[PDB]
């Protein structure tokens, strides 16, 4: 067990191993507090997240366990990884606090798509890396569910990592009105049409790719209904085959109240883009999720010919998510979490 030291940072007690020095606050939220630090063991400028009220309810205890399981599993160059996890507790009986440690991220995609000139070669490399990371995530039967520019970290060398997986955390208020939290979401999840699956993430990649090519949000809706009208004007209204897959009768009645519209010509929307980029966007931005291109299929598209290497696009180890259907007490979720903190092994 390392030696721990205590300090107060913006109204909060932090108790951390001596290895972590020069702690300085970075962010605050409902789910945790974050400090930057220097890790003397590794030499990395690390990010440290302290969880708030991790075991306050059954829902909160299960979310803590879910986040720790997911983040310990993810071992890929284009995905967030865990450098460390710890608690100052010496036993289950005194266990209350959980701290998570990652590499400190600088810029997000927003910080390079807002203010920088992107060549077609930059768009190829950035979207290639997102799809490489998604092939790995989807091979474990994990859905990210919240891909958007603020959840993609990018360094000075245009190297990219996916972060901030959806832990089923977003509220109705967060998704309301003229908000980036909804502009990248697939229409079937935005409007609760049907059981969604991993195809929702490919819709989000299409929205991101379009915005890197134009410098403008693809579907900046002022509310759910405005955003659906923007989507159907580009991709066309649904045919009988998709309407049959929408489970809500009222959602089906509403769609049928709209005048029919054909799919637009994407070469006339993405004026002057690489024809291979236009082709790939037509394969991602398909209304019927069964018909969208997958991450593994997209990596083999001719748009990525200068980067694609089928011997350097790894899949994940199998991921057991059977706990998601399990009914447990707060103290049972807390014991499961404790076992996962104490069994952690750091990366090489
Ligand atoms: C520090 C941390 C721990 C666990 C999960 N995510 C974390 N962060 C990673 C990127 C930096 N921004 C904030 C989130
Ligand atoms: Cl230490
Ligand atoms: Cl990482
Ligand atoms: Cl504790
Ligand atoms: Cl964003
Ligand atoms: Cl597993
Ligand atoms: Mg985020």
């Amino acid at each position: 067990r390392p030696t721990f030291y205590r300090q107060e940072l913006n109204k909060t007690i932090w108790e951390v191993p001596e290895r972590y020095q020069n702690l300085s606050p970075v962010g605050s939220g409902a789910y945790g507090s974050v400090c930057a630090a220097f890790d003397t063991k590794t030499g990395h400028r690390v990010a440290v997240k302290k969880l708030s009220r991790p075991f306050q309810s059954i829902i909160h205890a299960k979310r803590t366990y879910r986040e720790l399981r997911l983040l310990k599993h993810m071992k890929h160059e284009n995905v967030i990884g865990l450098l460390d996890v710890f608690t100052p507790a010496r036993s289950l009986e005194e266990f209350n606090d959980v701290y998570l440690v990652t590499h400190l991220m600088g810029a997000d995609l927003n910080n390079i798509v807002k203010c920088q000139k992107l060549t077609d070669d930059h768009v190829q490399f950035l979207i290639y890396q997102i799809l490489r990371g998604l092939k790995y995530i989807h091979s474990a039967d994990i859905i990210h569910r919240d891909l958007k520019p603020s959840n993609l970290a990018v360094n000075e060398d245009c190297e990219l990592k996916i972060l901030d997986f959806g832990l089923a955390r977003h509220t109705d208020d967060e998704m309301t009105g003229y908000v980036a939290t909804r502009w990248y979401r697939a229409p079937e999840i935005m409007l609760n049409w049907m059981h969604y699956n991993q195809t929702v993430d490919i819709w989000s990649v299409g929205c991101i790719m379009a915005e890197l090519l134009t410098g403008r949000t693809l579907f900046p809706g002022t509310d759910h209904i405005d955003q659906l009208k923007l989507i159907l004007r580009l991709v066309g209204t649904p045919g009988a085959e998709l309407l049959k897959k929408i489970s809500s009768e009222s959602a089906r009645n509403y769609i049928q109240s709209l005048a029919q519209m054909p799919k637009m010509n994407f070469a006339n929307v993405f004026i002057g883009a690489n024809p291979l980029a236009v082709d790939l966007l037509e394969k991602m931005l398909v209304l019927d999720s069964d018909k969208r291109i997958t991450a593994a299929q997209a990596l083999a598209h001719a748009y990525f010919a200068q980067y694609h290497d089928p011997d350097d696009e790894p899949v994940a180890d199998p991921y057991d998510q059977s706990f998601e259907s399990r009914d447990l007490l707060i103290d049972e979720w807390k014991s499961l979490t404790y076992d996962e903190v104490i069994s952690f092994v750091p990366p090489p």
